[PDB]
């Protein structure tokens, strides 16, 4: 009932990318929250976001950003929880700048980043619920269950 | 038992994936640290992913460099949850290593940390922030630690 | 009648690029199998292909894939056979990071690359097809048919 | 009292942003130099950024590498204008600085200068020639030091 | 009624993007003008605009062009104001050209650099408004609503 | 007889092709090693490409830095496989090598490896891989090497 | 009468670009010939299209390719007379492949790099202009008139 | 008198420039060296450039790094022929250096040449080629200069 992950991304603009990681979550039937939290335009949002997550009940951050995004390693500056990148493509950079400002994080505040765009929302998802599923016997079976449907279904040769 | 592997593609890469054993030990999280080719020693790689969860392994964190396929042909094999790092390259500075890692494509997911040193200690913070999840002692230490690097910054450059 | 060249792709969506090395093949008579291998998804059906491939009498096998692209490289893992990549351009970075995961292979496993795209795949096999020329005389009578028809169908001035 | 407030994420970061501080007092430009970590220390930075307009400061400096979020935050929480340094990173040469600071999103500006200490002096030379908007007496400082520039490039090089 | 704040542009094609600066400081009341000045096709009309800005009263000017952008940095060469610059998307390389070419100037002329695109020019007269707000109450306290109204304005979740 | 072709622009590219050398002298395979620049010498490369075939050579391996135009225009003269190795460059750390090299269009292929040293030991393996397809000791002594290249892995790095 | 300035192109799909050279030569009355000539396709007729280039009375040679694009520099190599170079825009990486292919040579054998695109291909007319009028008075006047043109017909506002 | 000019940023930009002074002596072309700053001394530039073609130069060869604009607005000043040598920068490895060179827009050329020491030597080559154009006794040198070059490349390296 109560969400055990969060998502939060810092736009409706980033929402087409995101929204693949709250279908994943769905899919397998991880209660979560999906929100809207700016690092530069919402700040405050932000700091009370991530601070207060561990003590609702949140295990695991996914934030997704583009440009000079700064969303999830503020949020992994502030929580315990472990937190998880999605770079979004940018218009001009195409994410690249999205990626190195998520995943070149120094030392001593992690951010787990993902591949740049709707793959990298989705295995936000997927490895949240890896995570999740290292404690809950139920949702573990569920992911193999979705891990050996996605390699039982690849096509043998193109169409 | 180690409840978390770390696994790099050569000797080469361990004075990159050291900060990571460090780091591990630091926490008291048991763990286990080991080469593994993806290249050279394919099945090595295959099997020792297929049984890390029948081992009790809980994370993985792999480290490689160049064209680094370790990180994401060991999640291909595990369902559990992989963190990869960055190994810095001669040539193109381990953007060749940052790229082949976190580009996973939707279904098979790498947390990626930073290029290097910064991501081989982000890995091991990662895996302790997950594993905390469901261990209240290690949640304290790292709570601890967490506090005490907030509190050891210093206030003002030694000019 | 039997196969020597095997294309092998990471997925439906690689087929509007490696479809060009198909027909290529199919022009030169070079007796070829078109199959979707994917090296995260179906990492096993990978390993079982390339392990058997010399076996099964194939000579030379052209790979390709986007993002993150291991196909080549762990193809070229367990297989002695000569490995030849096809960097599929890839929506962000437009193939780079395809590139840099299937060119930037360490010594010891080799995958000769081509370029991103569509002239990648087109050359994979004609690349594959000067390799088979070596020892069958019938072939390279055509392929040197085809390159000097290349030469010569130039046009002298735009249009 | 300081009219400027030069920020910088680590002791390491003083050697390119000395600069910034050696030029602010070359022009009488009365300011404070202090080491605030976005990740480390957020709420510092919190404090800091929100207090600085009532503090009496009238532009803040902020300087970092790698991803770089220091100068974005600061921004984020202070109506005031902000210049950010983007420090030179070991591996990626100050490119993940750079795009981690530049690519603001519209809303919240950075106004960037050059990787490394380039960019340091000019954060400085900036901040004096916006000062120096409402300053008569630092308008002149900087107007003869713009022309003893000018005037000191050499006619020919030492060949 | 006299301009305070002058934003000139490389050519009619960089309007697209420039309209956004004219369309902020329309917003905040703050008056300027808005013209096209090429570094490369109108030199002499480029000295003498810089040359002469500050004594026609002028406190800031907003610079933007693609490609090999040298107006903003060639500005600053005859002025003593703040010059901000906004690098224009280029057709090829999406405004990494313009990015290099605007930011990277070397110590004793600076421009302050945003974003490539229309979140540059919309932050460079949302900077230059923070710069002018030190001196003007009236435009301060406007400023502060933007700014108050921008982060109220945040949606909690998508739509 | 030579059956391997090796050529560089320069001696300074001998550091590099040196590794391919030793490698196919290692595997036992005749082959000859020369200096022909595609720009200084463009009538020398013409020539040396168009007899190879009648001269008893099945593979040419060409290495160059910068604006590497060896392989490929070797390639045009030459109905045999060519495999390009991209020598690093010192401002663009092999990048253009690469690029120069690898971007072939359609028509006229180039089996590129990694940029350096381990292109030039690849380019080698490959090259060996191809002669091995027709020539059964040869085969023998691939498998022996590859074998061992496995079994030489150690398992746990000398931490 | 007779041709003093060669366009040569490596495709059809370059036109799009070198139409530019074409009409930019026609409007100043410079004799011309635009032709296709691959250096990759037909090695050979490149060859003596460059080392006859001189004899024929051609003074400069504008040539312009995409991807690994060789025609430039290799056209170089066989004449002594000024070669300039267009890199095209290519579909993957937009003309930086283009761009290093051609601006890279290596000392001993240059070639004039222009922008990538049409402005190039403009600006490769234009300067092989800038050339022959060192020794054309008439033309001298003609550029002088186009550039004087160019300069007075800048807007002053946008529209 | 000078047919040359040689014109560079600053004395640290003579490392790399004195290698076209160097071979301009060689081929015997009258030339001056001056070092003359786009963004410290912007009217001295002006009036260099506008005056070149009066003073009787023919070629001007401008060398800068970073943000490197003298190649650029040298060429808005002047008719002639302007040839840009991208200096190598420290962070950037002189690729700002080149792409702020390069990509000028249509109707202002700047023939580019190689990033450092290879592009300088080049420049000094490409004006030797254009000069030889209406020079019978320095083309013959600059033959005798090409001849050699290719005579004295070796057959082999030194193994």
């Amino acid at each position: 009932s109560a969400p055990v992950v969060g998502i939060i991304m810092g736009s409706q603009s980033d929402w087409e990318t995101m929204r693949h990681a709250d279908a994943l979550l769905t899919e397998l039937e991880i209660p979560h929250e999906t929100l809207i939290v700016s690092a530069f335009r919402t700040p405050d949002r932000l700091a009370d976001y991530a601070r207060t997550a561990a003590e609702r009940g949140l295990n695991v951050i996914i934030a997704g950003a583009g440009g000079a995004a700064h969303l999830p390693g503020m949020c992994a500056a502030w929580t315990r929880l472990p937190v998880l990148g999605v770079p979004v493509e940018s218009r001009a950079l195409k994410g690249m700048d999205s990626l190195l400002s998520i995943v070149q994080m120094p030392g001593g505040v992690p951010v787990g980043t993902l591949a740049i765009g709707a793959s990298g929302a989705k295995n936000a998802a997927l490895l949240a619920a890896s995570i999740l599923a290292l404690y809950n016997p139920a949702l573990a079976a569920r992911l193999e269950t979705w891990r050996a449907l996605q390699t039982a279904s690849v096509p043998n040769s193109p169409i």
